[PDB]
């Protein structure tokens, strides 16, 4: 049922990943089908969500509720390997825009919205491969929204068209991530 330390697995047909670096209390609960719920209060950093692994650039439809007082992200979130990349298609966030001070590369239109595209390097940082160096790519929706359809293939295509290198898909989830914040989300992925 409800968990408080990091854990990955499969649940009702969905890959799920719950990662926390231990700070505050974060509680993660798998629901039915593609649903998950997470609630956090004064967290450190954590990421949580359902999706697929390995992913296949799914057109993802999600719905639900995401709220925070502080710094949190709602994004289609995953990784590639060879090369190693961490990426976000950021649909909503709280008090902090994570593209702040990142390199802007362009804009992409998809699913009725506009996203600005950014890249940064993460150097000797925690990863799905242990401590590693990798690029981190963002599509940040120019207006926040919680629910709709994300055609992740359009983002991946725009990133590569603009010159970003992408590897083989590893997991891809609809992630709630919190950072020094409190809040809650409940999200159904399909």
């Amino acid at each position: 049922q409800s968990i408080t330390t990091s854990q990955t697995g499969t649940n009702n047909g969905y890959y799920y990943s719950f990662w926390t670096n231990g700070g505050g209390e974060v509680t993660y609960t798998n629901g039915d089908n593609g649903e998950y719920s997470v609630t956090w209060v004064n967290c450190g950093d954590f990421t949580s969500g359902k999706g697929w692994n390995p992913a296949n650039a799914q057109t993802v439809t999600y719905s639900g509720e995401f709220n925070t007082s502080g710094n949190a992200y709602l994004a289609v979130y995953g990784w590639t390997t060879d090369p190693l990349v961490e990426y976000y298609i950021l649909e909503s966030y709280g008090t902090y825009n994570p593209s702040s001070g990142l390199t802007l590369l362009g804009q992409v239109t998809s699913d009725g919205g506009t996203y600005d595209i950014y890249s940064t390097q993460r150097v000797d940082q925690p990863s799905i491969e242990g401590t590693s160096t990798f690029n981190q790519y963002w599509s940040v929706r120019t207006e926040k929204r919680v629910g709709g359809t994300v055609t992740t293939a359009n983002h991946f295509a725009a990133w590569k068209a603009l010159g970003l290198e992408m590897g083989t898909y590893n997991y891809m989830i609809v992630s709630t991530e919190g950072y020094e914040s409190s809040g809650s989300s409940t999200i159904t992925v399909s």
